[PDB]
């Protein structure tokens, strides 16, 4: 049982009307390769509710194009559950770096034939890259590859902490978590689904970079909150301390406080990030191009949609897939903005408030 203190997110959420079609097709898609999925793994993929996640990001998008983003979520939720922090401990970091660079190369060069030493991941990734190239501009395809590099470099960072069972300092986690959560790689598909390139001049501008990092960090921190109970449910089944790779545990260790106080501090931070995102959005929207306005629309649906999906998906409530209701997370809504709109004392992210 986890009670999340009141979150400030005055943004509307909507679901895509074709979740069932998207679910049917993404299951049939992933079953078409050679991943040798067990019924347990197929059940857990259902619990991930990838159509509900990305459908909440792009609830007005055409179903056949949204399928591309949903299918990416399907295979990368699997990649995470099987190829991240798994396998023998000996040579684990080398194994990950090798697989990661093949995935990136296939996104750049779908016929690179980076072979199969018992490989399963690259065939679906190649299918995604080929499908994306039918719709994406070359710049959009570049953005996907680079966003995967940022995610994968962050995973190598995370795996170092997991192997040491160490807890990152808040200043380090605060800018890294957007990358370990694959925020940019997740959202890079959206402008391809939209079918229009966001101008580089806009995406690279400091105000849009701030908005991007604000949105992905908030969503990742919200994930730390709605996946916190699943973390405690894992630490209780393995009898170990909870992982330090989480905002709650980081604030607990950093403030020498108890779990309720840390949950409050984590939500307080999420609320200030959310308020800053909304405030900065208002200053950016007047001069935004139509593709940038669309991008900001997706980030605005991401924040409340991610929360709703995370609080209800069986991924965080029935973790192993055979324990209905093992974890229950509740959350409140704070209807008032944070009283403190100043930058937090976190130098690695303070420039979002510039
Ligand atoms: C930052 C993003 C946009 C939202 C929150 C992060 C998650 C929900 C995005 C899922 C999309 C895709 C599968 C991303 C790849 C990495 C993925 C495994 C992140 C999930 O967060 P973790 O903390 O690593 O795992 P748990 O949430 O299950 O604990
Ligand atoms: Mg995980
Ligand atoms: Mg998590």
């Amino acid at each position: 049982s986890v009670e999340i203190p009141p979150r400030y997110c005055p943004l509307p959420t909507a679901r895509h009307p074709d979740e069932t079609v998207l679910a049917r097709r993404t299951a049939d898609w992933i079953d078409g390769f050679d991943l040798e999925l067990t019924p347990q793994q197929r059940a857990r993929m259902r619990g991930n509710d990838c159509p509900g996640f990305y459908g909440r990001i792009m609830p007005h998008s055409p179903t056949d194009r949204l399928q591309l983003a949903v299918d990416w979520c399907t295979v990368m939720f699997h990649f995470d559950d099987v190829h991240c922090d798994e396998g023998p401990a000996t040579g684990r970091a080398a194994r990950f770096a090798d697989l990661a660079t093949r995935i990136v190369r296939v996104l750049e060069a779908p016929d690179a034939r980076l072979e199969g030493p018992g490989d399963t991941m690259l065939a679906p990734v190649r299918d995604l890259a080929l499908r994306a190239r039918r719709w994406a501009t070359p710049a959009q395809m570049r953005r996907c590859a680079e966003a995967h590099r940022a995610w994968f470099l962050a995973v190598a960072w995370e795996l170092g902490h997991r192997a040491a069972r160490s807890t990152p300092a808040l200043n380090d986690y605060a800018h890294m978590r957007q990358h370990t959560a694959a925020g940019a790689a997740t959202l890079a598909w959206a402008e391809i689904v939209d079918g229009a390139e966001i101008p580089d001049r806009e995406l690279s501008s400091p105000e849009v970079r701030a908005l991007t990092e604000l949105a992905f960090t908030t969503a990742a921190f919200d994930d730390d909150l709605f996946s916190y109970g699943k973390e405690l449910w894992v630490a209780r089944a393995e009898g170990t301390a909870p992982s330090g790779l989480g905002l709650v545990e980081i604030l607990r260790r950093e403030n020498r406080c108890g779990r309720p106080e840390a949950l409050r501090a984590a939500v307080c931070l999420c609320n200030r990030l959310t308020h800053r995102f909304i405030a900065l959005r208002e200053r950016v929207l007047p001069d935004a191009s139509a593709p940038l306005r669309a991008y900001l629309d997706h980030l605005c649906h991401l924040l409340p949609g991610n929360l709703e999906w995370g609080l209800t998906a069986d991924r965080y409530r029935n973790p192993d897939g055979r324990t209905p209701g093992a974890v229950t997370t509740t959350a409140s809504r704070d209807t008032d903005p944070p009283a403190d709109t100043s930058p937090p004392a976190i130098p690695s992210i303070a420039w979002w408030w510039d």
